[PDB]
């Protein structure tokens, strides 16, 4: 039938949503939640990182016809010097597995890298700081 | 003035909201977000845990007059055998520091334990499973 009645796909049987390098560069993610982690903040400061704040953030792409539900979360810190928001260790947790041109997996490390790059194009620091201000209300 | 205009308290200067054992047993937490982590799920299965699903969950207590904003998050898994939801390692991440009768800190380990106990009284598995079903829509 019409794409509007196409099945809502779930992940692959192993739990990952498989997306190409290109499909990942156009991934539509929305901010869901952000918060402060004082234990992470002390932890980073102990490892010589000059961080003002540290915390978590959760982002998602809602499910629809031929569009699987995607979750992307990571730890961040706000540098004191520059005021720049940083993805701690470039580590990104998600339900995504990035695949190549032949459709083969490219692994966790290249997947997290492609997602961290899409997140920077989505100006993820603007929505994190915004939510952090919303919590004080 | 009236308690309705009392200051909205923020955390202590070190970033923790200090709450007594009793105040923690009456903590009003609401579910914010839950999602699946297939990387955690494989990770637990690799360590001989028979888990059907694994993921994250984020809970909070909204700020108000004389009421600080509280965040509580943890990793969970759903046991295959029993169908029981489990806090992975009993580890709980929050902006809370539990204090004793003299007002002294009782540390991370006793804080996480008091929060995991409050979470069980709030029937946290019911809201996690509910949100997980909501994502497939």
């Amino acid at each position: 039938t019409s794409p509007l009645l196409h099945p809502v796909p779930g992940p692959s049987p192993d739990g990952y949503v498989r997306l190409s390098e290109g499909a990942l560069a156009a991934l539509v993610l929305d901010h869901v939640a952000s918060g402060l982690d004082p234990s992470l903040l002390a932890e980073l400061r102990d490892n010589a990182i000059d961080a003002r704040l540290a915390g978590y953030t959760e982002w998602h792409r809602t499910a629809g016809a031929g569009v699987a539900y995607v979750t992307v979360g990571w730890d961040w810190y706000l540098e004191r010097a520059t005021g720049t928001f940083v993805i701690a260790g470039g580590d990104v947790r998600s339900n995504v597995m990035a695949i190549d041109a032949k459709g083969a997996d490219i692994g966790m490390l290249r997947t997290a890298a492609a997602l961290a790059a899409r997140l920077a194009a989505l100006d993820w620091p603007a929505a994190v700081a915004s939510a952090l201000l919303g919590h004080n209300d």
